[PDB]
């Protein structure tokens, strides 16, 4: 039983903090959108007036925030307020550069810090099946585990500070490329007169099989639970995939790496996000149809 | 059952050896003496022309390098075949050529399937090929006892051409995936994320696919993958390049919109200019050419 400050109580942070309450933790919350704060207080978070007040009496500080800028700004307002050797876990999805900068900022103020961004969306969050991908010290993760466990389906240590954000962004670049290529295959099949069910049966039984087809199949019929059967409601929105791909391109730009298909997938999703940010990212298949 | 096997190359030779092994009478033809001689050593009665091999056959199998050679074999032999002979083309060719050749054969009173294969020389020899079949269900049924001793799997894909359609769509996706995975590994490495960490995360996440879980293009995480054995095929860049050319023909023929499949095709066509003899996963070392 730890005291946790939870900064960022939106779509992810609210269900996450609820599970912590449910696990017996004292959760001290802050979010500058009062709608969000009020939702979390209803599920037992003690909501404070300021981020610094929230963090004053915590052993652990979790951030779940929209950008690296907002994380950097929040760290700057609060690190001085926390007690020395408080454990900070950033579970926001931000750039690897941002994660390292802020990790170093936290350690220079005498705080332990991890990056622990998550996959699973709001449904994962509410059911406590998120995957945590963690960057930082092994001993710091050991200390953190009892806090992460009531939120998690899995916790995987990825390496030194930043490696959590790196792992997630690498996977999600791959995912985006696969989701587009699967959409291309299904449209080409349709013009070839190969049925959707037949193509599904072959790819899922062969070397091309991947989550984008077996779970996220972009045509209705073969996988009744996929977004294609529910008007492409997310699921995993185009808005969010476009964010992760911007972060992948930041990583590419920062390393000098070459990622021809990842970058092509970034452009394609950037264009599609302008008008269909609201649709599951499998809905990119519409751009391939005339 | 008497079988005429036309094309006794690297795939054709072992396939026909399995047919001999299963108790069929195999009649053969190949324009290379070395191929014919090899085939004759495992029990194929080799003839000097293809119309001759076909004369006594209940089933005629082609394993030939292009649609044009397939079409030409068909017009050289159809008149020499008995009525209701079952023709099976297991060559990899365009869907258009497959359909034309199918129509040609059934106008001569023949029964015809397209049944291209995955698994390579090693699958051919071990009798584990995956046949993806286009044509009538009743014709596949009749063909089943012939295909079974060459095969690990048999999938009915739809009407004539659907087998070529299914294989070419799966192979276009695979090539994209192989490149995307290489990009992720190279990116991870420049981010200071280890190969093994990325491997652990992707294989347990949504990015997982054969191109990583079995064909991992960095040495270590999958000791049997071609990356640990000097990129010895495996599945050669030459043969991936071949299937992608057929994918691009199918895209041109239909007016399809396949950006990432076409980009992959460009990437491998260029790579095949230098490294046609390496496993296609070797693409990881040509990304800086781009
Ligand atoms: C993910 C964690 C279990 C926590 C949970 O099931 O909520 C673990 O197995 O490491
Ligand atoms: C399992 C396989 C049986 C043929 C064989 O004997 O290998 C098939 O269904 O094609």
């Amino acid at each position: 039983m730890t005291t946790i400050a939870f900064l960022g109580l939106g779509n992810m942070g609210a269900p996450m903090s609820a599970n912590l309450v449910g696990a017996g933790h004292v959760v001290r919350g802050f979010d500058p959108a009062p709608t969000a704060a009020s939702g979390a207080a209803a599920h037992g978070v003690a909501v404070f007036r300021s981020a610094p007040e929230a963090v004053a009496e915590a052993d652990v500080v979790i951030t779940m925030l929209p950008t690296g800028e907002v994380v950097r700004r929040c760290y700057t307002d609060v690190l001085a307020a926390a007690r020395p050797a408080t454990l900070f876990i950033d579970s926001s999805t931000i750039s690897v550069t941002d994660a390292r900068e802020v990790h170093a900022l936290a350690e220079s103020h005498g705080m332990l810090q991890l990056d622990a961004p998550v996959s699973g969306g709001v449904k994962g969050a509410a059911a406590a099946t998120l995957a945590f991908m963690v960057g930082g010290d092994e001993s710091t993760l050991r200390r953190a585990r009892p806090v992460l466990e009531p939120m998690a389906g899995k916790i995987i240590h990825c390496g030194a500070a930043g490696a959590g954000q790196a792992a997630k962004v690498c996977n999600n670049m791959v995912l985006a490329v696969q989701q587009i290529a699967i959409a291309e295959a299904f449209v080409l099949a349709e013009k070839l007169g190969l049925s959707a069910q037949s193509l599904f049966d072959v790819i899922t039984g062969a070397t091309g099989n991947c989550w984008a087809v077996h779970t996220n199949c972009p045509v209705p019929g073969p996988v009744p639970t996929s977004p294609a059967n529910n008007d492409f409601k997310p699921g995993f929105s185009t808005a969010l995939m476009n964010k992760d791909l911007g972060l992948a391109m930041d990583a590419v730009a920062a390393t000098g790496a070459t990622a021809p298909l990842g970058s092509h997938a970034a452009d394609i999703y950037a264009k599609f996000a302008a008008d269909h940010a609201d649709l599951d990212f499998s809905a990119v298949i519409h751009t391939l149809r005339a």
